[PDB]
């Protein structure tokens, strides 16, 4: 239904936790005899105002999000409160790229890059920013089928800006983010290109973690925030992948462009990935 009854909704097992939310599999199951459907549940788990009133946007961005590369919404449910999801059994991009490694070549992690900047392009066409675009928020709808998840952070930018400005710090692994926003809480349909710029990294590392963005500062070497804003500042970044193919490593460098207005967009991006793919063959 668009309307799901709690009472009907059955707990399974946890899937995730965010900020003040978690995520869950629920059976619903209204005939009570294990045969209804999956489905990933979301709640928050603070009452407060702001959490409360952020939590209900992301509902209304969500449920007005239509395309093959973003985890579909299926409804919400109510106590007097819950968004309910559909349910993607191969779960995590970046476990699902550490466990089928030797199965991937890279036409496919092409492929899924194709199919998240696919995703990125419209969300900026629907004015809305991600602002935590990494390869844990990316769920596997198959093994030729990558969508965009968690919300909890987007944001839809007003008519009259391009860009928001965030009050408080950041509370994610510093290293997706774009120079602007770690200096000065400026978020964009820019600064998400940056981030995926890393999620191109974590393609072609295969989310790897030895060598992971976390793991490449530190090797590249006060502040953590103010060590790599100094770093990104001398133009040091992550290297070429092992045995990336050189155009790939390049497409990520111009996504690191150090203005925001440099980068290139997800609408010209896309074109070149789709003739990277096929490239390889
Ligand atoms: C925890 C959160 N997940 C969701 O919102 C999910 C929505 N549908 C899913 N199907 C499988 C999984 C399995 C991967 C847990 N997760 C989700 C996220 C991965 C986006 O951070």
């Amino acid at each position: 239904p668009t309307i799901f009854e709690e009472r009907h909704l059955k707990y399974i097992s946890q899937l995730g936790k965010g900020n003040f939310g978690s995520v869950e599999l629920c059976r619903y199951d209204p005939l009570g005899d294990n045969t209804g459907a999956l489905v990933a549940v979301k709640q928050l788990q603070h009452s407060g105002p702001d959490q409360q009133r952020d939590f209900q946007r992301e509902i209304q961005i969500l449920k007005a999000l239509h395309s093959d590369f973003i985890v579909k919404y299926r409804g919400v449910s109510y106590g007097p409160l819950r968004l309910v999801m559909e349910y993607l059994p191969s779960g995590c991009l970046r476990d699902f790229l550490q466990r089928h490694r030797a199965r991937l070549d890279a036409s496919r992690l092409l492929l899924y890059s194709s199919q998240i900047c696919k995703g990125m392009e419209y969300l900026g066409s629907r004015r809305c920013v991600h602002r935590d675009l990494a390869a844990r928020n990316i769920l596997v709808e198959s093994e030729a089928h990558v969508k965009i998840a968690d919300f909890g952070l987007a944001k839809l930018l007003p008519l009259d800006k391009d860009y928001y400005v965030v009050r408080e710090p950041g509370q994610s692994p510093i290293f997706w983010y774009a120079p602007e926003s770690l200096s000065d809480n400026i978020f964009s349909r820019q600064s998400d290109v940056w981030s995926f710029g890393v999620v191109l990294y974590e393609l072609f590392t295969y989310c790897d973690k030895s060598c992971s963005p976390s793991a490449e500062f530190l090797r590249m070497m006060v502040p953590a925030l103010s060590r790599l804003l100094e770093l990104l500042e001398e133009g040091q970044r992550l290297p070429a992948p092992p045995a990336c193919p050189a155009e790939v490593h390049e497409l990520m460098k111009l996504c690191w462009a150090p203005s925001p207005q440099d980068r290139p967009s997800f609408s010209a991006l896309g074109p070149q990935l789709d003739m990277l793919w096929s490239g390889s063959r």
